[PDB]
């Protein structure tokens, strides 16, 4: 029932240390990671993977305990699912490919896995692109008023458990496909291909998978944080060619652009707007596979 | 069953232009109007009516679409459940009881009424008692990441309509009972009468009861804050004689000496802290009555 929406992917299921990553293979040469965030899977890279995979050998994962990834169990610091445990993890299965250097893309959890990644790891990457985000750090340092009401999620899916499994547990449907229309140019789910709204919401079904959410948001508002602010406090730049793209009615437009930010935190970055809100693969598919193949190449 | 926790009190059902205020009524001499928060109604009053009625006229009044009044149509600006239109309607309620000059004291959203009140319309007000608040504006003013983790539920509720009703429409028992008993010292429910929390879980059950409450913390986000921003930026300060109470361990304090904040906002205040979390009247019911009779006959 589930549709197969990456014509000319293999499906491979990779073993780590702290349980299997799931992702979709396809094309060759160069190999390139592909990211997904909240409240997605793999599948929201299906407008932009193949022309991406004219080129590049694409693999499409399952962050750790989202999608078809097995679920590591957490602890009080949530630290299977703070982004510098999950780029450890995203390490050891591309070690399993046989890469042990390659580009990578993210989007959303996924873009904050990928910069995590570089700031740990940066000797893994060839070049870095992230989609419609800033560091965590930066987001909580802009948590006034303002962004408290826009991106109150945040703060929400933190709470102690059981708080918001209970919440959500009561119609999970609803809540998904909110948080995936909010956030659109078109605040409605018509940018979407509705077989791959099927593929969110069948996750998002899941108790266990809302759990592992709850659990990343908590990261993200405690050892994420604290390991963000080490690197601002150390002047820690990432040191690997940079992309940052931005919807232009995704992020909040404002002082700085997102390019701005991003130069205080990565040494050789370029970045552009998109016409799009937050999900730029699946709203602005050949504006962003343009923008990443030219990057890549 | 829903008991009855004023046994000897009264009760009025009174009509207003914005609908009907459900209060308890007691006692005798200079009236006192007491309201009460989220996610509480006028039952929240009954461990220290008694006691103040010993000297008052009280008037423990469910707010605007709480408890037992009467829930208005809301709008796109949340108006009938802004603190500047409750504190109005609660003015009219008291005209038709003869009442336009009073004591007034308020609890978390039935503070931000009386303090609303207090700047809209001061001559009302011989007096005013607020209990563990700060004013909407310092709230969203202190906003950053460790207050947006603490008080969540601001921003939450406030989301817009259906979101927060759709979430607390699953098992809404759960989260009232979750509220209670996470703002307490202890962290549990063992300060709450028993019958006093089944009031609040009767009214928390029913849907229409629950947006009003949403509508009251889109107020809070929006206009509330808004028309307190209008004040402080013009200097304007309350100068009906003050008393500011909030618990040691309650929401008010977390990083912000209350009395301090209360001293930009009011000209004649004084303030103290109690041994208690948020909920005042039933955690610390001795103390807080003896803090409001002490007051309110001086
Ligand atoms: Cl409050």
């Amino acid at each position: 029932d589930l549709a197969d929406l990456f014509p000319g992917f293999g499906s491979e299921w990779i073993n780590t240390s702290s349980g299997r990553i799931f992702a979709r293979v396809g094309g060759d040469g160069p190999p390139l990671l592909l990211l997904h965030g909240f409240p997605q899977t793999h599948v929201m890279w299906h407008r932009v993977a193949p022309k991406l995979a004219e080129r590049f050998k694409v693999i499409v994962a399952d962050l750790p305990g989202y999608g078809w990834s097995d679920m590591p169990e957490s602890d009080e610091q949530h630290t299977p699912y703070t982004k510098r445990a999950m780029a450890k993890q995203l390490i050891e299965a591309m070690e399993q490919l046989g890469h042990v250097h390659f580009a990578l893309a993210g989007h959303d959890r996924g873009a904050r896995v990928s910069y995590r990644l570089a700031l740990d790891s940066p000797g893994r990457l060839s070049k870095l692109a992230v989609l419609d985000i800033l560091p965590t750090y930066e987001y909580w340092q802009r948590m006034n008023r303002a962004y408290a009401l826009k991106i109150y999620h945040w703060s929400f899916l933190a709470q102690p458990a059981p708080l918001p499994e209970n919440l959500l547990g009561g119609d999970p449907d609803f809540y998904v496909k909110a948080k995936l229309a909010s956030w659109t140019r078109a605040g409605d789910l018509s940018a979407f291909d509705p077989r791959a709204v099927e593929h969110y919401r069948i996750a998002f079904a899941d108790p266990m998978r809302r759990h592992v959410m709850c659990e990343d948001f908590r990261a993200g508002a405690y050892a994420d944080f604290e390991h963000d602010k080490i690197d601002v406090e150390a002047g820690n730049k990432i040191p690997v060619p940079m992309l940052a793209l931005w919807g232009a009615s995704g992020i909040a437009q404002s002082a700085a652009t997102p390019l701005d930010v991003w130069r205080k935190w990565a040494s050789d970055v370029q970045g552009a707007p998109i016409e799009s809100g937050h999900f730029l693969p699946e709203e602005a598919p050949d504006q962003t596979a343009e923008a990443l193949v030219r990057f890549f190449s």
